[PDB]
């Protein structure tokens, strides 16, 4: 942290901060959501890391040089340790990668490396190659060097995902899958794990070894797996909470907007709100059955009458406002709800339901007070402007996770949020063999149009081909998209450092400091 000059500091510097459930896991490698890589970011750091507005900075890597976009050379800082104070090494990296790569280890985000186009990938996720062929490699302990298969002019963007943040060999070896419990885990970021109760809570304490510790302000910050957002307001307001989750409550927002101004904070957000269609299940196999859906759903009423938390009606899957998108707003986009309405029951009758036999399908959505509201909301519409019946089901974070990949669902609430900002991190999720595709959406077209973009060295004719690609997105009626976020969230007026400039909320709390109140 940064402490303003003349900023008083209070006595006690703990945190409490509400993350939305309970996390996956907390290693590096099985995980893929907001709630996990908010703890992974204070717990892990990899070559670089966010700022307070969100640049990419140095974290491990001091310095780093790129040959031709595709050579790319991180110069790692030579006091970077382990919470157990041994070194934070290249080979770290090298082994950390290769198990990311490797099949065995079946990551959710193994595909982040396709994305940066790390050499032999592909080979590496089917099997052919072993994951030690990696293009990696640590030159000397201070030094890692990555050679991508083509040129990739914002390949360092990437690197500050939880999911290319290093690992400690020696106890993944030793402990297996416990090797993050309290008693085993080593950390190399600015926090290490002092107490982790299930659906209770995540206690993290300052880690000593940790290269900056002497800017560290925070000496511990416990992480709460409150999925009611009611809760969590209340519990801020009770004075338990001192950062609520980024979800707000239909129930309080506007109360709170009026009540407590200045703790309500507003900013942009690179993340989108959209029902998640299971393109290989008939009936949503159908085209017209899924633009139906995403025709028949009125944006204006949900965002604007039943949450107006400041929302943007969506019509694309990449926030138009991503460094890099130039979206081409479709003509459907503009009718008025009643002609999206007719041509939605044109369709469907098309498809072949009719009163007698209409389309009944379930609507699965994370725990959440939130996204239950928002789909009676939608279940509603649907049924009014369409003549559908949906099945409301909530899941626990983690285990929505797991029916998403598995393909055993219908239609699901989802939100994907940037990694970060360039199309390309939300668009290479479409990806036919992407291990973040859980749309199981596969178009030859789509994968053609997004390989075509790092075949032409142009910032235009690249914009020109994502826009196509969300083009190809939506004539396939691949999702229903409803809302670009704003990130809401409540933060008490003692806590500093937080500017709500990071569009990706990349917040590390070694960059947060408690004021004397
Ligand atoms: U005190
Ligand atoms: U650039
Ligand atoms: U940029
Ligand atoms: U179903
Ligand atoms: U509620
Ligand atoms: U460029
Ligand atoms: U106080
Ligand atoms: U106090």
């Amino acid at each position: 942290a940064d402490v303003p000059a003349g900023v008083q500091l209070a006595d006690k510097q703990t945190l409490v901060r509400n993350n939305g459930s309970e996390v996956q896991s907390l290693d590096p490698h099985k995980i893929e959501g907001v709630p996990e890589s908010n703890v992974s970011r204070d717990l892990f750091e990899g070559l670089l890391i966010s700022d307070v507005e969100g640049h990419p900075s140095p974290g491990v890597a001091e310095k780093w040089e790129n040959k031709d976009f595709k050579v790319w050379t991180f110069h790692l800082r030579e006091n970077a340790k382990w919470s157990d104070g041994t070194p934070v090494t290249a080979h770290d990296f090298v082994y950390s990668w290769q198990r990311l790569a490797d099949p065995n280890t079946a990551s959710p985000y193994a595909s982040y490396l396709q994305y940066g186009h790390i050499a032999n990938i592909d080979d590496i996720i089917a099997g052919k190659k072993p994951a030690t062929d990696l293009g990696v490699k640590a030159l000397d302990d201070h030094t890692f060097e990555v050679t991508l298969s083509e040129p990739v002019p914002y390949f360092y963007k990437l690197l500050v995902h939880p999911s290319v943040s290093p690992v400690p060999k020696s106890a993944v070896e030793k402990f297996g899958d416990k090797w993050t419990q309290p008693a085993n885990i080593v950390t190399n970021g600015a926090y290490k794990l002092k107490n982790w109760v299930v659906n209770e809570r995540i206690v993290l304490e300052r880690n000593p070894q940790y290269w900056d510790n002497a800017k560290t302000v925070i000496n511990q910050v416990t992480y709460l797996p409150i999925s009611s957002e009611v809760t969590d307001v209340n519990r801020y307001r009770s004075g338990e909470i001192d950062m609520t989750y980024n979800n707000m409550p239909i129930e309080l927002f506007q109360k709170l907007k009026k009540e407590i101004p200045n703790e309500v904070r507003v900013d942009p957000y690179l993340c989108t709100y959209y029902y998640e269609i299971n393109n290989q299940k008939a009936p949503f196999n159908d085209v017209r059955v899924r633009t139906a859906l995403k025709l028949a759903l009125d944006r204006d009423i949900i965002v604007n009458k039943v949450k107006n938390q400041g929302d943007l009606p969506a019509y694309s899957y990449t926030p138009p406002y991503t460094d890099g998108a130039k979206l081409v707003e479709p003509e459907w986009f503009k009718w008025s709800q009643q002609k999206r309405n007719e041509e939605a029951k044109k369709l469907l009758a098309e498809a072949g339901f009719t009163a007698d036999k209409p389309l009944t399908f379930d609507l699965l959505y994370n725990t959440s007070d939130l996204h239950k509201k928002l789909a009676i909301a939608v279940a509603s519409i649907w049924k009014k402007n369409l003549g559908v019946n949906v099945n409301l089901e909530n899941q626990e974070w983690k285990t929505f996770l797991d029916t998403r990949h598995q393909g055993t669902f219908d239609v699901a609430r989802a939100g994907w949020c940037a990694d970060y900002n360039e199309p390309t991190s939300f668009l290479n999720t479409m990806l036919s063999d992407s291990s973040n595709n859980t749309a199981h959406y596969k178009s030859p077209a789509f994968d053609k149009l997004i390989a075509d973009t790092l075949k032409v060295a142009d910032d235009t004719q690249r914009s020109e081909l994502y826009a196509k690609a969300e083009q190809q997105l939506d004539k396939d009626s691949a999702i229903v998209p409803v809302y670009y976020y704003v990130n809401a969230r409540l933060v008490k007026p003692w806590v500093g450092g937080y500017t709500g400039k990071d569009p990706l909320d990349n917040i590390y709390v070694k960059n947060l400091y408690i004021i004397k109140h």
